[PDB]
């Protein structure tokens, strides 16, 4: 059921600008993004904190809700002008979607904006006003050895990648990689606004869930200071993933739990996308290159385990199974195929992931 | 079954200075050590292939010898006077070890030198005299991206870490770290001479085999670039483990196999050992940060696959069973066990490695 | 004063490459593929093309035998084919000299507008571009000092508040910018992919061109070069840096060419896209303004600099400036400046800083 | 010249620790440990002791207050205590002054020799040491300028043949020189611990301190601390670099502390502990023996350096040296230097 392109013009989105994640005990959930990350306050209280990377002037990346329910609230990309919005909310009500508007903002620091159910089922938002705050990009009195210094993107869960791939293609965002088979199915899509590998990427499984939010550092070795620092702090059960160099993006990556399970990315030193004719890279799934470059094998949480979102009531969103192949289990599962050398038998897997390892 | 400390003197021993490898065949052999690693030709032939590191300024750090059986041929150290090598005779003639001296070498560019089969089976070479060659330290024009600057440490594996460790002590050799239970039980030991963690290591094991070879770079992103070009080679189902954060030695490190299966590390930044009273530090083997601090599973390749090593004649050592608890078996196996944090069932893991993976 | 045109600005998508006249074809690819790593697209008796470990378009320079080095064309890549017609038609109402190719002026480039812009710079805007295969995975080939993109050029120019009017009307806008307390612009930096800029105007005679910059991933990879550079036993190459900027908060070097053709290599500036970016002005007699770390500006960095090309292929007349100099003002006789706005201690008279 | 003594030299494994006299104890603390990052092992209101990252012997660096800024000594750890009794033979036999204190002379060090070295320098050699919680893996405690070990000290003294025959006695091996065409020696470099130095003799007028260097794992941490000074607006207290140097090949940086003590931040030399390690001597003309990327060295980095006190507190008499200057020789009015030997493209004259 292909997602028609409105008449309306699309708004004329930025980035990836921040992220509201709903969690259960702000406290817990300040020590893992103030005093582990090392992001910077805005603003707080007994209900909420308000995050920045080092680089940014807008008010927030992040906001921490205290809520009952551990759920991705909202995903807010950044528009060009006011005027955007009003474009947003046009397009969006064509798509006939649900949507809410604020003109003062649903969260501090943020002015008129725009929520909206989207067709895949995930609460964005568009806003162009927000409070400017201290950029601290030189304030090296305060750089931590692993600081973050921007918010990257996104990383959706979503059923149908082909449907939601076409959808953001219409609302402007241009596909940089992606994984697909030789059977026709695609696995996972990477999309931009500007002019990195991406703002927004889906992941195919069951959703609407948020696989992950990603935030930059300057170099490889701030990726290798977090997790020297979360060994020291004996929490490294909360690094899932990495640290590792990606196929797809070219990035150098990490991928950590916070206390409510949600994923967050450490990524740095992807190229350059602005280009309308950017090439566009696709890579096969059963090349064990493709999300590890070194061949590390993917852990079974990052494919199957994500974030609930939640709709414009605050309530979770239902879950729709995804019916395409699994990513999963045509490279790690019982029937699972990767190789290192397409066409090679050495240094290929069977129905097992690389490196000695099967699924637990 | 103890090895006793002999009445003669030990001698004094400087460093970890070369190995020999057979290898069986050269020109892949050099493909990999030469055109991947980047290591320095100091003279080369039909038969051998001599290398050395950025750093180095004795005539190499690696031989490989052509030869049916790839295998560890001598291990080397360098003696701080030519006086050394005949205490060095003295000394295993005393531990009714065999040894054969060479006043002119047995390979190129080492002078007088005595190899001994010692009390582990081990292939052992002292020698003082080297031929000196051009240092290439300052050779910025030759340096690449994964430079390998100096060798640091051999890694042996032996049956009885307890005997060896003793017999080492007796030689000079200081322990740093070690792994071991709360039953008595040990499973590694690190020992040095020159003021780092390590010159060599006992790995509790089937043995005598030779564990790997490792060789030391500048900084943490060197190791990365090592394993990106490995990728971009296509070979990257010859990185066996890593990269990583140590817990024993607080090492970056990355472990490679070359084509006839030797393991090779990487490694850089550990630290000064040189005081006599150098705090021992003693990690649990449960301990799941203490051989990657952060925790990333160790493939059991790790445990079980190592080299063979060769007699005076050439001839391949017989292997000799370990009795005592094996450390795979106790820390990823099916009955094995590992911790994050100490008394902590969260961030444990039972019956299989961790980040959720189990044996292949 | 330079008019806004009737006629829509072409919409610019970034820097994309530097034609540079070389009087040494062999000298030059020696510095820039042997020294510096840069790769060759295409090269033969006359010319050489080379790109970064990241590009995907023929080239970022090209490096053209030549009587009289000097730049050439400095290119603009556009949106879409239809943004060349809005270069020709705008510099047109401009009523500047401009000459137009469908098939280009070097190879790897299609249809293509140079123009002999306001400021006398020879501009090129071009969408058409041959497609070659992105290195960026390439690790082996990455050297220990590997140039991964293009980032900008940098001019040099009399009147900077005419030409920063001019860029800003063609679509740039200001990141940040150097002036004094008696109305004086010194300098400033202008973008359009949401990096510090694309190009950026030095206060001075001119038109000259100041420098192209290259990037790397890291920091390190900048002092891999000065090794290497010194290895070579051409530390005398080396002009000004490494360090850290004020002004674009990135970690620097510059460097000459045979020709004296200033490159600098640059890393780790911030994201400047969205519209309101907050604009950067920084005081002229603030001593890390330029060197974060206080480290002196040579005089050579702001008196020299390349000549360039009209669409004939002969020199620009250069045109003196009559606003303050930067080095006078800074590191002349006369100069001042400070480390702590408002303490003498830590500011420097008439001298450059450290001793 | 320094006769060898028959007594056998102390076994000396490595620098250990300096007492830095200064001024103002506040100030001098916001530089040691906000600024640069070092850990505190005991503080009160006279002294601050602090050490390196990955140090487990009590401290690294003894701030003292007192009433003129100086250094009060230079401590190497000898490898037992029977060493101790070795120094104190072996400066007797040499006529030079020595204090034995039993109990230490600072917080944390036992048993321990003070002497007035024969170049007019206050030495320590102690073995006894408090051992202290080893930080090496506390990456939550790590900074990104963070400063991993004490590496060296260098010293001004006007003689330098005089005072490495001495050294050399004492067991320092040289690993670097600088030196001229006609006989005169201008600088050495000398070790035990395996690396480029533990202590180095710069010609010029002394005794005088004229740094203390301290290690950082990689280069990127040497540019966070520039970066930070820029950032605390104290870029005027970065007096040289950072650069790469010619001798020892190490990545640097030198600033000044509070009353001028030069602090050197120094990463990733090379191993020199076999006995024969290759000696390398660069010509006093070659520009690229102190900076390899040609950087000039500001004249303040030969001439300034701190006063060193003698055993009762009191600032040592300084000896002028006669021997040729380096600063005068490549960049005074008759100096030179060059890029490549013999080429006058990329020499210097005068400047
Ligand atoms: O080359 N020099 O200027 C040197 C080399 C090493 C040092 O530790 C130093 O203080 C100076
Ligand atoms: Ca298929
Ligand atoms: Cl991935
Ligand atoms: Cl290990
Ligand atoms: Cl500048
Ligand atoms: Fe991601
Ligand atoms: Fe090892
Ligand atoms: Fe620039
Ligand atoms: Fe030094």
């Amino acid at each position: 059921n292909e997602i028609p392109k409105p008449v309306a013009p699309a708004p004329d989105i930025l980035r990836c600008a921040y992220a509201e994640l709903v969690v259960t005990d702000l406290a817990k959930s300040r020590n893992f993004y103030v005093d582990v990350l090392g992001l910077h306050v805005s603003y707080e209280d007994e209900n909420q904190i308000y995050l920045r990377s080092f680089e940014e002037f807008i008010h927030h990346n992040l906001v921490l809700t205290k809520g009952p329910v551990a759920a991705l609230k909202a995903m807010a990309f950044r528009v060009r002008t006011p005027e955007d919005v009003d474009k947003a909310e046009a397009y969006y009500q064509e798509l006939g979607c649900r949507t809410e508007r604020r003109k003062d903002g649903f969260v501090k620091g943020i002015g008129d904006a725009l929520r909206v159910e989207d067709p895949l089922g995930f609460p964005y938002e568009f806003f162009f006003e927000t409070t400017h705050v201290e950029r601290l990009h030189m304030r090296y009195d305060l750089y931590s050895a692993g600081e973050l210094v921007r918010l990257d993107h996104f990383n959706q869960v979503t059923p149908d990648v082909p449907r939601g791939r076409k959808y953001l293609e219409d609302l402007g965002f241009r596909v940089t990689e992606d994984i697909q088979d030789d059977e026709g199915t695609t696995y996972a899509a990477w999309m931009h606004r500007k002019g990195t590998v991406h703002d927004t990427a889906l992941t195919g499984g069951n959703g609407p869930r948020l696989h992950h939010v990603a935030f930059s550092t300057h170099e490889k070795h701030n990726i290798i200071q977090i997790c020297d620092k979360m060994g020291a702090l004996r929490i490294s059960d909360r690094i899932e993933r990495g640290p590792g160099r990606h196929g797809v993006s070219n990035a150098f990556y990490l991928f950590i739990l916070d206390p409510d399970n949600h994923r967050i990315e450490i990524y740095t030193q992807d190229y350059y996308t602005g280009d309308p004719d950017n090439p566009t890279i696709t890579w096969n799934v059963h090349d064990n290159q493709r999300r590890d470059w070194w061949g590390n094998p993917v852990v079974p949480s990052w494919y199957t385990e994500a974030s609930k979102v939640l709709d414009l009531d605050g309530n979770v969103q239902e879950i729709i199974e995804r019916t395409d192949d699994s990513e999963l289990e045509v490279t790690i599962g019982a029937d699972g195929f990767s190789f290192t050398r397409a066409g090679d038998e050495d240094g290929s897997y069977h129905g097992q992931a690389s490196k000695g390892f099967k699924l637990g």
